[PDB]
């Protein structure tokens, strides 16, 4: 298992990075000295968590005490859905590089598919409770975010959360300029993405892995949820290979040629979450793990099924 992963502007990017959601922002700092102390060269951000200038402050800490260079340092950050108007897209970025002290990202990102009304809020609503859209086309927010390529503030864009009629649509595109790198989407035991996946790998796009342990604390979890971390089936595989669940969780998204980025702020389990390159999952471990797909989703995005773009009424 090689570290990294060729991506189609010709950058290799680590295929274990850190997580960041949901991250306190005063355990963040630490969070993020500590796995680049253990060896993490990937940061997953975005302006939406909140907590980018705590990330921040670790990663400028690293490099100033010459731990890291830049150059080793594979930093994502994302594109929120109230700044797809293409005249808001450069602050955004720059707001993210303040907060981040970065030059330029390894990786940018459109969040979701969906736009919304540019303000204050992460979610406007109207009086009754709907999230408020922006009529600004998703292709010209890819324009935009090609903009950034051609002014040096970002090294690769791509797309999140993006299903495979509007990762086509980008590639269909007139004009297009540079092709998404990488599409980040929800993908563990229970939300296989074997559809997706094999798509956006057919056409050089490169899959991250997100929420892969299935995110035990999103912040609506409920008690009928499902739970990977408790799967009996999951739990033995782990077992005969005597690694924890955890580790065969991030194990499984690395042996299908994906990027896995799972959120720690507890440092020994910053440490476990990248002892996964010592240890082979068959492919009858691998065919099981697949077999236990349930089509089930952390992240729905349940304020936004009447919006134009919204990615999860397609099958895939
Ligand atoms: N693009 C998107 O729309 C999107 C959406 C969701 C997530 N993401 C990205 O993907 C990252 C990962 O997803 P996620 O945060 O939803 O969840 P996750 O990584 O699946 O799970 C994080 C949870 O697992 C716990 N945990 C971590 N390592 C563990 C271990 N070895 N043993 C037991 N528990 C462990 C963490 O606890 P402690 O932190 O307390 O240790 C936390 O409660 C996010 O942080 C974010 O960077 C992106
Ligand atoms: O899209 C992503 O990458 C993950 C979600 C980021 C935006 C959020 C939606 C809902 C969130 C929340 C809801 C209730 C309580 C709380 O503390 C947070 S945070």
């Amino acid at each position: 298992m090689a570290s990294r992963i060729l991506l189609n502007n010709g950058a290799k990017m680590p295929i274990l990075g850190l997580g960041t959601w949901k991250s306190p922002p005063g355990q963040v700092t630490e969070a993020v000295k500590v796995a680049i102390d253990v060896g993490y060269r990937h940061i997953d951000c975005a302006h939406v968590y909140q907590n980018e200038n705590e990330v921040g402050v670790a990663i400028q800490e690293k490099l100033r005490e010459q731990v890291v260079k830049r150059e080793e340092l594979f930093i994502v950050s994302k594109l929120w859905c109230t700044y797809h108007e293409k005249g808001l897209v450069k602050g955004a970025c720059q707001k993210t590089l303040s907060d981040l002290k970065l030059d330029y990202l390894d990786l940018y990102l459109i969040h979701w598919p969906t736009g919304f009304k540019p303000g204050k809020e992460f979610f406007p609503l109207d009086e009754s409770g709907n999230v408020v859209p922006s009529d600004t086309n998703i292709l010209d927010t890819w324009a935009a975010m090609e903009e950034l390529v051609d002014e040096g503030l970002v090294k690769a864009i791509g797309i999140s959360n993006f299903n495979h009629l509007q990762v086509e649509m980008i590639l269909n595109k007139p004009g297009l300029k540079y092709k998404p790198a990488v599409n980040q989407i929800e993908c563990h035991p229970y939300l296989t993405q074997e559809k997706l996946i094999q798509y956006c790998q057919s056409k050089g796009i490169v899959v991250t892995a997100y929420s892969p342990l299935g995110s035990p604390d999103r912040p609506w979890a409920k008690p009928e949820d499902p739970s990977l971390l408790e799967d009996p089936r999951i739990k033995a595989i782990a077992a005969k290979h005597n690694k924890t669940t955890a580790q065969v969780l991030i194990r499984f998204p690395m042996q299908r040629n994906l990027v896995v980025i799972p959120k720690s702020v507890t440092p020994e389990r910053i440490a476990e979450n990248f002892k996964v390159f010592d240890f082979e999952l068959s492919s009858q471990d691998m065919t099981t793990l697949l077999s236990y797909n349930r089509n089930w989703r952390v992240c729905a995005l349940l304020s936004c099924t009447s919006h134009k773009d919204y990615p999860f009424h397609e099958e895939f």
